[PDB]
C-alpha cells in the first residue's frame, strides 16, 4: 500500500549517531538526540503529503510523601545529589532541595485550572505555569 | 485545594534560563531546553506523590508534492540547504537530497502495522521503525 496515512510512534531507531556525525551535527546535541523518541502524524491526500514530527524525552518519575526526607538524583538537569524534603504550607507545596547550591527548591500550586511551578536556585527563579489538559 | 492530581500541559516557562545556568548547566543543552514543553503526570493519594515528565519538542512541518522538486531548510537537523525531490518507487516513497552532501536522502513504506524509514547520508544508513497508533 501507498497510503501512509495516521499517528505513527518510534519504536526502533538504529545508527541515528553515524548518520547525524555525517551531517557534522555538534557532539553535545547528538548526546541529546540519541535519547529522543519521534511520533509522526501524517496527512496524506493523493500524491500531497503533510507530515508533523515531534520528538519526545521521558524525564524521571520522582516518587515521595509529604514530610518525609528523601534522596534525589536530578538526571536530565544537574545530576547532582541532594536531601529533598517535602512539606505543605496551606495549599502551596514546597521542597527544599539540601545539597550543594544554596537556596534550592520550588513551590508548587493550583489557581483555577492552572497549576503554578517556581524552582529556585540562588538568587534566580523560574516561573512555569500548566493547564490542565 | 490540595489535589494535584492530573495531566498538565506547560503553557509558559520564565527564566528557565537563568534557573539552569544557576546550576552550571553546559551550555549546549541550555539551548536546546529553553525549546522544550514539559506535560506533568501527577498521581496523587493522600500524601503519597507519583509523577512523569515528559519533553516535547515539535520539529518542522515538511508539505510536498510527490513529483514536485521543492527547496529545504533541515533546521533542527544540520540546518542546510537542499533540494528535495520525492517520488514513488512501487510503494516505496524515495526522496533524494541534493546539495552538499552526497548520496543524501530516505526511503519510507509500510509492512504491516510498522511504518520503515531509512535515512542515509555520505556512507551512513539510519534505520527507524514506527508503529501505528
Amino acid at each position: 500500500t501507498r497510503d501512509q496515512n495516521g499517528t505513527w510512534e518510534m519504536e526502533s531507531n538504529e545508527n541515528f549517531e553515524g548518520y547525524m556525525k555525517a551531517l557534522d551535527i555538534d557532539f553535545a546535541t547528538r548526546k541529546i538526540a540519541v535519547r529522543l523518541t519521534q511520533t509522526l502524524v501524517i496527512d496524506q491526500d493523493g500524491d500531497n503529503f503533510k507530515w508533523k514530527t515531534t520528538s519526545t524525552f521521558r524525564n524521571y518519575d520522582v516518587d515521595f510523601t509529604v514530610g518525609v526526607e528523601f534522596d534525589e538524583y536530578t538526571k536530565s538537569l544537574d545530576n547532582r545529589h541532594v536531601k529533598a524534603l517535602v512539606t505543605w504550607e496551606g495549599d502551596v507545596l514546597v521542597c527544599v532541595q539540601k545539597g550543594e547550591k544554596e537556596n534550592r527548591g520550588w513551590k508548587k500550586w493550583i489557581e483555577g485550572d492552572k497549576l503554578y511551578l517556581e524552582l529556585t536556585c540562588g538568587d534566580q527563579v523560574c516561573r512555569q505555569v500548566f493547564k490542565k489538559k
